[PDB]
């Protein structure tokens, strides 16, 4: 994918989030960290927070990311669209995995009852090593697809199932 793409993925707790735009930004919640007073500098209680299962999105009162163009973030892709899991890494390898999306699904992971848009890594037979798919820590990396010259953001990246394909990517 794009560099302008790829810039937008700080890390953020114990995982990853995103830049939308300037002023809005998408993670997971299960990566946040327990009662920070603060969020880039801004204390929390002057964000905007909205949540729906696993999937965070701040909006923040003033632009913290003046270099990035807002994006176009949807509820999902439609069923069977391949989309890119972006996953960057802590020693800023870059890692983009291709998921064939499926549809709203809840399972039992990682001891815990998760939902969102499931997905299937597209990347091998059973991706469980972190060399092919995914790892904890990849929480909060975004889903992206084409539609034709725009970039649409899904959301983000909150659980794998043991089986190393099957994943969750939070959504709304």
């Amino acid at each position: 994918a794009p560099p302008s793409i790829w810039s937008r993925i700080v890390n953020f707790g114990s995982g990853w989030g995103f830049w939308v735009s300037p002023s809005l930004f998408i993670t997971s919640t299960h990566v946040i960290p327990q009662g920070a007073k603060e969020f880039f500098g801004v204390p929390i209680k002057q964000i905007q927070i909205y949540k729906s299962g696993e999937f965070c999105r701040l909006r923040f009162p003033k632009p913290i990311r003046t270099d990035v163009s807002g994006m176009i973030l949807e509820e999902g892709a439609p069923e069977g669209t391949v989309a890119t899991l972006l996953i960057k890494r802590p020693t800023g390898e870059l890692m983009p995995l291709a998921a064939r999306m499926g549809t709203h699904a809840t399972m039992k992971i990682q001891g815990r009852t998760v939902g969102g848009q499931m997905g299937m890594l597209l990347t091998g037979s059973n991706a469980k090593s972190m060399d092919l798919g995914t790892t904890p820590g990849d929480c909060g990396c975004p889903y992206i697809y084409k539609r034709g010259n725009d970039y649409v953001v899904i959301g983000v990246h909150t659980a794998a199932a043991r089986g190393g394909n099957t994943v969750i990517c939070a959504t709304q």
